[PDB]
């Protein structure tokens, strides 16, 4: 498989489960309270990792201790955490979650040290998004490093892969940059203008962001799969059918994974597949990062699959 | 002035400040970050010490370093902090709390060491609790350990004052042990089934804990102030208009200010008026128990009043 370079975010995640999210001046009483390690730049580093691929993450922590301990743990998940670098005088990204009794989920991030990601730390990594077949990138690092990024990666013929999230409109300049892109409906929406409901809504939402340059539209459709979308040409993947107990970091794993996949030489249906795999099995399991499955687990979910 | 005893939570907010709260299945990103001290019982035990309470604080919190950190922070507030315990081998109760552009919040707490707070240690506290003139409680402790602690004050002439938050239906038992019982809202329509959006309902609802033995209720209604009903007859107490930048704490401020004043022996009204002033300062600050006004600024805004 060729190499991949994730750059993205890592956050502390403070996540507490309860019955019902809390209206507006209420205050709920929750249940089981976690800290853990998160960030959509770290779970999709540790998806990568952890399926198989051969996966160098750039980040920035901060240097509070939570971002003293990530990337020894990172480094566990088959992940070269050489360019995460430590920001000193700065604490991690942290973000705050509620995740209810049907298993959905809110999430609200401050920055921190993830904002210390720059153009300039971008550009002393290069030679390294050169030398890689693929980059994959989320919305919560800079703008302008996304972009100085995705430029880097286009000149040297390095797949760029960005999961547009959280959801906000994108430059032209970048979206002509990016290769393979993983609206889910929310962020199509935002990315075009076209609400997307059904399969029609979704090649109308797919053509929009073709006509801005990129080759592959997957707009991820929750537990009905995805809308998969090759320079005009359509069909939806259905995903695997589960009992969903939480699912946070779903996106997350689909798209570490399907990287991973697409690296090997999977085509892209067999990619889709695999990473739906390695979802499905993250959304039956609680929290965000720790959910995330290993590949011998992705392996036996899709040979049980008959 | 009498003596006045808080009994109830202490947490560590985590606090994000963000445009708008995020909806299911959506991350949004906030602005300023902070993590503070916090709970209900520790809010209106520092809202009664700063405005000039004699006040002592029975509380649990865990032996992490901020439970290590919070007791020193409160006898800073004029608060004997002789009766908070520190629970070996467990965490201090914690909130996730988001506050939007206008000022408004949603919290979800999670109990950890509060819930040590038990029967057995409110019973090791009979003597302080006998010889108080007050003790003031909320609903972030232990329902079994309130109802304690409003049997004893019961039998020696100690004034129970209940805050009813955060909201919950509650036994008939507690309810008649209770001597001044301040709702907001949406409480009262929990305790009693009667929606509030008038002075009419405000007195129905009134009508309601008024039969189940409390002599005084305060129904709190946000800006329009407070519906102020002794043993049947009552009267709305306007509170001051302000501009809001976060409500959060408004509760707690009103409610430690409101005991200080009656424990000086001003008449029902003027306390009001008193504690209304002190929670207006804090609806025009930032965050929630460093929020809080001292009996100078108080007295220095009750002055400029005419
Ligand atoms: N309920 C579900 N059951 C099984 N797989 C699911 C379920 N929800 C989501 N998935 C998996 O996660 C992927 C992303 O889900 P989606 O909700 O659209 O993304 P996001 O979490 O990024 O908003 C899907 O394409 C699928 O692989
Ligand atoms: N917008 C406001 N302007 C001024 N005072 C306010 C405002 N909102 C609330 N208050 C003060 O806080 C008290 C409690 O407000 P309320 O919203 O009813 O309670 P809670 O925060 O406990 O839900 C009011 O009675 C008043 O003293
Ligand atoms: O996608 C899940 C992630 O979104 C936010 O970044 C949280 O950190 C969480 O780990
Ligand atoms: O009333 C404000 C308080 O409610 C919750 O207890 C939070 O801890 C916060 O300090």
């Amino acid at each position: 498989a060729g190499s991949l370079v994730v750059l993205g975010s890592i956050n502390a995640d403070h996540i507490l489960n309860l019955q019902s999210f809390p209206t507006p001046g209420e205050t709920v009483t929750g249940n089981h309270y976690q800290v853990a390690f998160g960030g959509k730049g770290a779970n999709q580093a540790v998806a990568a990792g952890r399926s198989g691929a051969n996966i160098a993450f750039i980040a920035c922590t901060g240097d509070d201790s939570i971002g003293e301990s990530v990337r020894q743990q990172l480094a566990t998940d088959n992940i070269d955490i050489t360019p995460v670098s430590v920001i000193k005088g700065e604490s991690t990204g942290v973000a705050l979650i509620f995740v209810n009794g049907e298993g959905e989920n809110v999430i609200g991030i401050h920055a921190g040290a993830n904002a210390a990601l720059s153009p300039a730390l971008v550009e002393a990594q290069r030679e390294r998004i050169a030398n890689a077949s693929a980059l994959l990138m989320q919305l919560e690092s800079p703008l302008e490093s996304v972009m100085a990024a995705a430029k880097i990666a286009h000149q040297n013929k390095t797949i760029v892969a960005l999961n547009p999230a959280p959801a906000r409109e994108l430059p032209d300049e970048l979206l002509a940059l990016v290769d393979i892109i993983t609206p889910n409906e929310t962020e199509a929406e935002k990315l075009t203008g076209i609400r997307v409901e059904n399969d029609e809504d979704a090649a109308k939402a797919a053509q929009v962001l073709h006509e801005k340059g990129i080759r592959t539209v997957l707009i991820t459709l929750g537990s009905r799969g995805v809308w998969a979308s090759v320079n005009g040409e359509g069909q939806r993947v259905p995903g695997f059918r589960v009992q969903a107990v939480d699912t946070i970091a779903a996106g997350d794993t689909f798209n570490g994974a399907l990287i991973t996949a697409l690296l090997e030489e999977k085509p892209l249906p067999e990619a889709i597949r695999f990473a739906h795999a390695a979802a499905a099995i993250a959304v039956t399991r609680k929290g965000a990062q720790p959910s995330v499955p290993w590949r011998e687990e992705i392996d036996a979910f899709l040979d049980r699959q008959r």
